[PDB]
């Protein structure tokens, strides 16, 4: 008859391959069998010996460490894993990368936010939270998220990589801490540099041309919302807001400083995503088609017309307060 | 006893000190008077109350370890002080500077808890798996240090404005953090980079330096008299075993220069003297000649002297095998 939920039909199964796909329709229990299968059909559960028993406990674990913030939640981290599944086949990268850095990139996307407070480093530094004395200000969130991350992994019964020898274990922690701490928005421009200057000369021999490459998909998976279609990516921008305004009143009422870009009296859903996609989403996927030229249509297209829609909302939203005085 | 004589206060100054003499409250009394004598007090408005009871604090956070225990941190401390007397930094540094390079070198191994880094990473321990095998107890000793500064009646920086603690902050971070003998390469090169041309007034080359000097404190055990810095070697590998003793029978690595079998007092300084302190302290001295004379001189003469022991106990050891 009609299965269960958590029982996809092929049709699932064959959407969850591309970023068209609509994380919204989705509750908890089917996201994770959608991760579950996103670790069988990239051959990891057979290249590693993970037992599908403990992979499935893992999620829910995994789950459950999440919090419930409007914008850095559970779904979130669907998102970044469903996008770094959709880029594995976009971007033909089981070829290009071996599957141990595949198991790192997809295992890192799932791990990337654990237990995220909802405020940012920022805050963490500026308000001295316990956090920010324990790693010393010192990218506290992603360090946070990392330590979250192998705690659970720590777990004989969560410890997907159970039956893995040490040197690989070794190998794959050392990726995974790279990678996490490396979604830290404060170190954008100096990682898109040092990726921009191997792009020079690219070289997939290079174990370092290679960790950068890593890097830059793990952030361009972080912050891929507006890649998704603008039905998918247009609440995610109320989400995000909701998140950074939470924050800015706190800020205000203990006596913090304020970004302006997170201030409730300043930002607009068009003002928070105009600069965001003109200079930090597109320049960066930009780089990345060179790499990788499907993506331009894939990608950039859809970035493209959401810069266009949000620069015009913009002009109207002007137009409007200009009225409100004239 | 609790009051010290103007011949100690007097002492204090050089690296010649007998850091072994002293008790606990008398080395939290010298200490103390470290504070006021280089103008701490004065120029950060200490409450002189607060600094006693943070320097008692300190203390209760420090550890019974055979070597990285609290007089370690009285050792390095006042290893310190006699630095900024010898190289005459009060010219070179601003007083913030030397308020960083003073609680540092204090507060750098709080709550060490007798095993390093590399046993952390590979026993997969609390610390080394929420610092990421990232310099996990160089962390771990300054995250104590300012939960420390952080309680109200330990806060020797309560009566700073919020831009200093900042940069006090920031500068005590790097120089724990450089304390990590796996960066050990890294940092020499940097510093000697810089001493191509060195400049006092380029905060990079001073962060630099300032790393050299606390590292310099960290390790300085045989630059002082032999009387005073032998009981040191003993109480390091006392530590060094109780590790490999626990690396052992968990089954993991252990280093052949903890390895209680291969290791005598003498292979472990010679060694150690040799391409580690007498390199960085050679260096030390192209920007600070009077160092030569002070401390290359003594770290020689044990380098030639645990040379001269290493013969001995190869002899004995033509003696023994079978
Ligand atoms: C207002 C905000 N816009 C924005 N921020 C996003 C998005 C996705 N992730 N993020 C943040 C969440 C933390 C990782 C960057 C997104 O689609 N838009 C923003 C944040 C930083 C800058 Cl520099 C500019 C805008
Ligand atoms: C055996 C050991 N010798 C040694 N190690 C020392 C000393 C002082 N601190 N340390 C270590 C203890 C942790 C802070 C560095 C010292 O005087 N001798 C040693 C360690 C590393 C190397 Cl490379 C060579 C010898
Ligand atoms: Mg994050
Ligand atoms: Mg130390
Ligand atoms: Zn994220
Ligand atoms: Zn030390």
């Amino acid at each position: 008859p009609t299965y269960p939920k958590y029982l996809l039909s092929p049709e699932t199964i064959e959407a969850l391959r591309k970023p068209t796909f609509d994380v919204w329709l989705w509750e908890p229990n089917e996201m994770l069998s959608c991760l579950e299968h996103m670790y069988h059909d990239l051959g990891l559960v057979r290249d590693f010996s993970i037992n599908p028993v403990t992979l499935r406990r893992w999620l829910f674990c995994v789950h459950d460490n999440y919090r419930n913030n409007p914008f850095h939640n559970f779904r979130h981290c669907f998102c970044v894993a469903q996008m770094m599944y959709s880029m594995v086949w976009l971007c033909s990268l089981q070829e290009k990368f071996s599957q141990t850095d595949i198991l790192i990139l997809m295992t890192a996307a799932i791990c990337h936010d654990l237990d995220h407070p909802g405020y940012n480093n920022t805050y963490q530094i500026n308000a001295r939270t316990e956090l920010a004395v324990r790693y010393n200000d010192i990218s506290p969130l992603e360090n946070h998220h990392c330590a979250v991350a192998f705690q659970i992994l720590a777990e004989p019964e969560c410890n997907i990589f159970s039956n893995i020898p040490p040197d690989g274990f070794k190998q794959i922690r050392q990726g995974m801490i790279t990678l996490i701490l490396a979604t830290d928005m404060a170190r954008h421009a100096e990682i898109m540099d040092s990726f921009k200057e191997k792009m020079e000369n690219f070289d997939y021999s290079n174990e370092e041309h290679m960790t950068l490459l890593k890097m830059i998909l793990i952030k361009c998976c972080d912050i891929s919302n507006e890649v998704r279609p603008m039905e998918v990516a247009e609440p995610w921008v109320d989400c995000l807001l909701e998140e950074y305004f939470m924050q800015s009143d706190r800020e205000k009422s203990e006596g913090l400083p304020v970004a302006p870009f997170m201030d409730r009296d300043k930002v607009t859903k068009a003002t928070a995503q105009i600069g965001f996609i003109k200079f930090v989403l597109i320049p960066m996927f930009e780089t990345v088609t060179k790499l990788f030229p499907m993506v331009e249509e894939i990608m950039l297209q859809p970035l493209w017309e959401s810069r266009d829609r949000y620069e015009e909302l913009k002009r109207i939203d002007d137009a409007m307060k200009e009225l409100q005085k004239k």
